[PDB]
DNA sequence: ACGACAGATAATTTGTCACTGTACACTACGCCTTTTGTGGAGATGTCTAATATCTACGTTTTAACAGTGGCCTTATTAAATGACTTCTCAACCTTCAC
């Protein structure tokens, strides 16, 4: 019925091969998204090599629930003015969830 | 008129065969996460019979001695000894003898 009423979360394998800072191949990361079902903002993400795990879920949840701050190395013109807790959380059946 | 006989005729499917688009190019049941009932110690808590100890229960044994009980004959006369008691503890005069 309103914003934050149901957040939704899932993970997927990003389709970019990453590299170490020394330049050698690192297998693709996983991306986790937390999404407002009303508003349809993306509320927060976690991007990393760690497989789908409750610590990864918790890491996306932290970013989503908390206010956002980014420095000038992020050349943003907008601002990611979204925060606050969900009232419900809607997921698939993964063992992390 | 319309439609109604037997047969024409535009479909409809059955069957040929030259052509071409494509896979074969090895390269998923495998990586990763979570729950979970079974299992191995290993610190810790549980709580007894029992072989004493550890005095007392008091109970025997001793000897000391205290009390009861039996026995013990009694007389006279003499002696020795030691004592006791009582009594006594004059004094002047006369007479005849040298
Ligand atoms: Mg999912």
């Amino acid at each position: 019925d309103y914003s934050n009423h149901v957040w939704q979360c899932d993970h997927t394998r990003v389709d970019v091969l990453l590299v170490d800072q020394h330049g050698e191949i690192l297998s693709r990361p996983w991306l986790t998204t937390v999404i407002d079902t009303y508003s349809r903002c993306i509320m927060g993400i976690n991007l990393g090599f760690d497989a789908p795990s409750s610590g990864v879920v918790a890491l996306a949840l932290r970013h989503a629930i908390l206010p956002k701050r980014y420095g000038s190395e992020y050349k943003l013109h907008c601002e990611w003015g979204t925060y606050g807790k969900p009232e419900h959380f809607y997921t698939d059946g993964g063992k992390d969830f």
